[PDB]
């Protein structure tokens, strides 16, 4: 697919579908955000309960 071509970090998949923690505002792959898109990983969601 076309994911990762034009990548250097395409292990990041180029970081192309980014959106951002609610909370600190760090943009980031939507993978990364294990909060049910809303915000990065554990520490902030946790965070925010
Ligand atoms: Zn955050």
């Amino acid at each position: 697919g076309t994911r990762g071509v034009d990548s250097p970090s395409a292990e990041l998949d180029k970081k192309a579908n980014l959106l951002k923690c609610e909370y600190c505002g760090k943009y980031a792959p939507a993978e990364q955000f294990r909060g049910s898109k809303r915000f990065c990983s554990m520490t902030c969601a946790k965070r925010y309960n």
